[PDB]
């Protein structure tokens, strides 16, 4: 825990480095994770598809006493990932290169140590200086977080546990669990395996004791075998965690522990009927996550995170796609606690490479955008099984994605179906007409039926109690090449259109939406369909990167497709998708001027503008909707209402404007047009009965700043966060979205500043200063405790706008 702290680093390269007698004390002292091109300005020399920030060549360097009692034992130091194309030293000595960003690793570095007492000193260089190797944001460092362990020569690996439930029902669960035991004495040992099983209260539900004989050198697995009684399943609902510790007993001696949580629960995708959690026929309500904040960035700082999950939680997300790479441990973690179902990817590209600042085929070749392509040959099958050896044993994870939109990429597959000489409709060709198309094509060094098949087994080799999947851009000719055959589930990209195609050519075939777009007529089409079990919206968050395009251009550092922005606050899209996903009554108002607006109301009804570009094929990013009543005296306006409620009455000013029904609403939006005047907007509603209330109010000039805090106490680990909310506000404390201002906060107390963020997409501004230009009236402070405990006093400013006070205190 503490192994993370105290590291030295320096944005700048020099071979000596490495050396034993070189001392790194001038260079910058940094707590892991670190990412440090969020340190670095954006600037508008640098690339798009990478957020327009740099990256570099960047050493890192620890310095650690080899313990008094270093003898007979063993010492690994573990990575969880590092971005990328890395090299390791120890005192001197190379350990070893790992080009790929999000595969965890380690490094047996036991004889490599210094006798007891004396000084150890680790070296990192990380090369990105090809910062455009990516189509998102990336980050660069030792971007997550790592351990030193030090074992008995008597031991478990790293990730040498493996716990699996075959047979689960309420009465009994049969909990199997995988230990390895490796033996880097000399000569023969014997002993025992000790499993002990624990409930989420403490309390012992089983145990199992089980003798070896292991030769020198050797590695031996060992199977056990238990039954839980009446247990605690985990759901998206009720995450419970069960621990097994796992012990190897020399004589009746505990010479060497792991703890492995896990979670009971059994999971199945039918192909007729949906997916089934628990025996709980639910569908898939998933949001897809890049791994990047904003002001931290590629940091896995887990408070942040737990922040946006928890919003994400409660306007009805129960599933998370990792997009498009290994997650963090510590996100995977998270979680299980949380209660999220997790699709984690591999990779984005397999043997040839995509265009990192378009997309699909690689167009031009320079240095700068050479990815992991370059490796994939040799290092695929060892990223791929240290992902899984990492991270199967956490219950959230429920599928494994071996590539995402990977067609574009092979000659022939575009071409094969009918569609390039797709979006809305099914292929020209015929079933068989496609696949005799695909026989004619000219053939390539690597085939992506091959290559599929390849990595479905290395997979299975390590999992076969989850799923294989795959993010399809073209399923049609996919279930032709081999590609779609290798996998369990068919995951489709952006094909809503080709839902009945599945199920009329291919009905055995479990299938289900892997990336789509935030809006009601993707949800539609999964609800409509009992095989089609969910979908995954692009995205969950906004996410820097994918910009530098011909309309998202500098200084947009984001598209801005998320359901909440690069804050972590709500926007108009995912109030839409909470109104289609929870239970409870539910009301979020906005409107536009009937100019702005998407929606006409001609005699009564109400249609789309554009016949052209109607409700059903809405695409990524939301219409700048207002949520604000201040409007010029008179103008027409169009309230737009995103609700679950069967009939809502709106009331302005008090007067009636007349109940309407969800049933007329084609699009799943109420609609009112109103003529406006100052005073306020009042919605009420009823869903089956439940009543709710919800309303927008005109205000006055901005008066003050409201600040808000989500902790008023944390403690002193050097870990935990503060998130300041600052809001506008009127005379009257309404909340003001209409302008914005230069706001200014200032901090008492030991603390260090994270960074500041508004949420706009279409502008940049500065991490790191205390200074932030609200946008629709609120602004988001994050700071992060230090050793020091203390208070906090926490207030802001806009010129002659002022503030309310708060106190934090760090325990």
């Amino acid at each position: 825990s503490d192994f993370n702290n105290g590291w030295k680093f320096t944005l700048s390269d020099s071979v000596c480095y490495s050396f034993v007698n070189y001392n790194p004390s001038s260079w910058k002292t940094v707590n892991l994770p670190h990412d440090w091109s969020v340190d670095l300005p954006f600037e508008s020399t640098a690339e798009g598809c990478t957020g327009f920030l740099k990256g570099g060549i960047g050493w890192y360097s620890k310095t650690f006493d080899t313990p008094d009692n270093f003898v007979d034992k063993k010492c690994y130091i573990v990575f969880d990932g590092v971005y990328n194309n890395s090299e390791y030293w120890i005192n001197g000595r190379k350990l070893g290169f790992h080009p790929y960003g999000y595969s965890p690793f380690f490094y047996d570095i036991s004889d490599y140590l210094n006798p007891k007492g004396q000084e150890n000193r680790i070296s990192v260089r990380i090369d990105h200086s090809r910062y455009a190797d990516s189509r998102w944001y990336t980050g660069s460092g030792i971007y997550r977080e790592t351990q030193l362990i030090f074992t008995d020569k008597l031991h478990i690996p790293v990730w040498g546990t493996f716990v699996t439930t075959p047979v689960v029902s309420s009465e009994r669960a049969t909990v199997n669990i995988e230990v390895r035991v490796k033996n880097d004495y000399s000569g023969p040992r014997a002993g025992e395996v000790r499993t002990s099983y624990f409930d989420s209260k403490n309390k012992k539900v089983g145990e199992k004791l089980t003798s070896f004989l292991i030769e020198a050198g050797k590695e031996m697995k060992i199977n056990q075998s238990v039954e839980i009684s009446n247990p605690s399943l985990w759901d998206v609902d009720s995450p419970s965690m069960y621990l097994a510790k796992s012990e190897i007993l020399v004589d009746g001696n505990v010479v060497d522990t792991k703890e492995t949580p896990f979670g009971i629960r059994s999971i199945k995708f039918d192909a007729k009927k949906g997916f089934f959690l628990n025996g709980k026929n639910m569908k898939i309500k998933g949001v897809c996550l890049h791994h990047d904040a904003s002001m931290i960035g590629a940091a896995l700082v887990e408070d942040v995170w737990r922040r946006r999950l928890q919003t994400l939680k409660d306007g009805g997300c129960n599933a998370i796609r990792l997009s498009h790479n290994p997650g963090a441990d510590a996100f995977l973690e998270l979680c299980d606690e949380m209660g999220f179902l997790v699709q984690e990817e591999f990779f984005d590209e397999w043997d040839y490479p995509k265009d990192k600042r378009l997309n699909m085929d690689e167009q031009s070749i320079d240095y700068i955008t050479r990815g992991y392509c370059e490796y994939f040959q040799e290092w695929a099958e060892r990223d791929l099984k240290n992902v899984m050896l990492r991270s199967r044993n956490h219950p959230c994870i429920f599928q494994w994605s071996i590539g995402n939109e990977i067609e574009w990429t092979y000659k022939g597959c575009k071409e094969s179906t009918g569609f390039f000489s797709y979006f809305w409709n099914q292929p020209p060709y015929s079933t068989q007409r496609i696949r005799e198309e695909w026989a004619k094509q000219p053939k390539q060094t690597y085939d992506i039926g091959r290559t599929a098949k390849k990595l479905a087994a290395w997979t299975r080799e390590m999992d076969t109690t989850r799923p294989v999947t795959a993010n399809c851009i073209l399923p049609s000719i996919s279930y032709e090449t081999g590609y779609i055959d290798a996998l369990d589930v068919a995951g489709f990209s952006y094909r809503r259109v080709m839902y009945d195609y599945a199920h009329k050519n291919y009905p055995d075939k479990p299938a289900m939406g892997t990336e789509n777009l935030g809006q009601w007529h993707e949800w539609k089409a999964v609800i409509e369909r009992d095989y089609i079990p969910g979908m995954f919206i692009w995205t969950g968050v906004d996410y820097l990167g994918e910009v530098g395009t011909k309309g998202r251009e500098w200084p947009q550092r984001a598209i801005g497709c998320g359901l909440l922005d690069l804050a972590g606050f709500e926007k108009p899209s995912f109030h839409m998708m909470k109104s289609l996903w929870t239970d409870a009554p539910f009301i979020a108002i906005y409107s536009q001027t009937a100019n702005k607006s998407s929606y006409v109301e001609k005699d009564g009804k109400f249609t789309d503008k554009d016949p052209k570009k109607p409700w059903t094929q809405r695409l990524w990013v939301w219409e700048d909707v207002n949520s604000h009543w201040n409007y010029t005296k008179g103008e027409k306006v169009v309230v737009e209402i995103y609700s679950n409620c069967d009939e809502i009455e709106l009331f302005q000013n008090g007067k009636s404007l007349g109940k309407r029904f969800l049933k007329d609403f084609e699009d799943h939006i109420y609609k009112w047009s109103v003529d406006f005047k100052d005073g306020n907007i009042v919605a009420k509603g009823k869903k089956n009965g439940k009543k709710t209330t919800s309303a927008i109010y005109t205000t006055k000039e901005t008066n003050s700043i409201k600040l808000s805090v989500d902790k008023v106490a944390v403690d002193a680990n050097n870990t935990d966060v503060i998130h300041v909310t600052a809001q506008l506000i009127d005379r009257n404390g309404r909340n003001i979205s209409w302008e914005e201002k230069e706001i200014t906060f200032n901090i008492g107390g030991n603390y260090r500043l994270l960074g500041v963020e508004n949420g706009d997409h279409l502008n940049v501004l500065n991490y790191k200063s205390n200074t932030v230009k609200t946008y629709k009236g609120r602004a988001l402070l994050v700071l992060q405790a230090t050793d020091k405990a203390g208070i906090l006093n926490i207030n802001a400013n806009s010129g002659s706008i002022s503030s309310n006070d708060l106190k934090v205190e760090v325990k």
